């Protein structure tokens, strides 16, 4: 009960950054993520016993793929921490423990494939889930976990407070469907400008914690210029072994996911800021006014990209 996790000095002061990178050494990370529990949530939230083996049922459910991984899980746990952290009154005892578990879960057997390549494929996965495929499954696998003898992290919970986070849990999932991304944010847009947004709405609070775990998913734009640049090497990686798959079921790939256009990256890159990146952490900071490093962050980086065009580097 009173053994805390700490981190060393700079960790323990860079680790309630928006940008804080969790670093290349894998064994430091589930000691990182429980840290985030016991200060985010408290060192009752969970039993430890249980949480330490949750955690690692987690990581071994994650695949050696470049991007799609254990570090991306961790990762977009950290930047939930950080938004729970800024933001400290905003959000009930159920929704801290909820949302750093899903933010963990959220990408659980993922295999670097688009939910299109799914069903171009005609992978089983398309046939059970027509919509939010791979998002259905992430839950699907988290479920499975949180049900194996030791795994139930919840289980101090009452009937209906267990059945609020598995529900919490869910939506914020399925959320990371970024092809559901699009109408929430224009929703929340339309309900934050006439003046009708009210967090007492469960609608509102959902359409909310989605947009949070959208800026989550996409942090990797919110790090410094490095990071930025490195894992976006790995989000290529991923797209371009899909164009692959996609050239040998005989469909040309979208540029995207063609490696013969490597050149037109850093065009891709300035779409990507403007389409989903910059609205995702504008919108975010309207609401949520101490989330604007995000968005402070994912500007910089917008401009990074548009130097790199300018062949500046
Ligand atoms: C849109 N577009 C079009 C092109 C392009 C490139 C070359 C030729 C023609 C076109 N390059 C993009 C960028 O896509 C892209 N997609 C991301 N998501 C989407 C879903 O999977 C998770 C990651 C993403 C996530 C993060 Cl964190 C950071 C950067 C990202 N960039
Ligand atoms: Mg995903
Ligand atoms: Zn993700």
């Amino acid at each position: 009960g009173l053994m805390q996790f700490t981190l060393p000095v700079r960790l323990c002061k860079e680790i309630e950054l928006f940008h804080f990178d969790i670093g290349p050494f894998e064994n430091m990370w589930p000691g990182i993520f429980v840290y985030m529990v016991h200060r985010s949530c408290g060192t009752s939230c969970f039993e430890l016993e249980k949480l330490c083996r949750f955690i690692m049922s987690v990581k071994k459910n994650y695949r050696r793929v470049p991007y799609h991984n254990w570090k991306h899980a961790v990762t977009v746990a950290h930047c939930m921490y950080a938004i729970l952290q800024n933001n400290h009154t905003l959000f009930t005892d159920l929704e801290r423990k909820g949302l750093l578990i899903a933010c963990l879960c959220h990408d659980l057997d993922h295999r670097g494939f688009s939910n299109s390549y799914l069903q171009k494929f005609d992978h089983p996965l398309a046939a059970l889930y027509s919509t939010s495929t791979m998002e259905q499954h992430h839950f699907s696998q988290t479920v499975s976990i949180l049900q194996l003898e030791g795994h139930n992290i919840f289980s101090t919970l009452s009937s209906s407070e267990y059945e609020q986070v598995l529900e919490i849990i869910r939506k914020a999932i399925i959320a990371t469907d970024l092809a559901l991304y699009f109408g929430n944010r224009k929703q929340l847009e339309e309900m934050y400008q006439t003046g009708s947004l009210n967090l007492n709405n469960q609608s509102h609070r959902d359409r909310v914690i989605g947009l949070m775990m959208t800026a989550c998913d996409l942090c990797s734009v919110t790090k410094l210029w490095p990071v930025t640049k490195l894992t976006a090497n790995d989000i290529y990686a991923e797209f371009w072994a899909e164009g692959d798959e996609m050239k040998k079921l005989g469909i040309q790939p979208i540029p995207m996911m063609d490696r013969d256009k490597k050149d037109e990256v850093p065009q891709g890159q300035l779409g990507f800021y403007n389409a989903v990146a910059i609205p995702c952490y504008t919108t975010l900071t309207q609401i949520l006014p101490p989330t604007e490093p995000l968005l402070k962050a994912c500007r910089d980086n917008l401009s990074q990209w548009e130097k790199v065009i300018r062949g500046e580097e």
